[PDB]
């Protein structure tokens, strides 16, 4: 799984 925010 992966997650990113900006």
């Amino acid at each position: 799984g992966s997650t990113s925010t900006a």
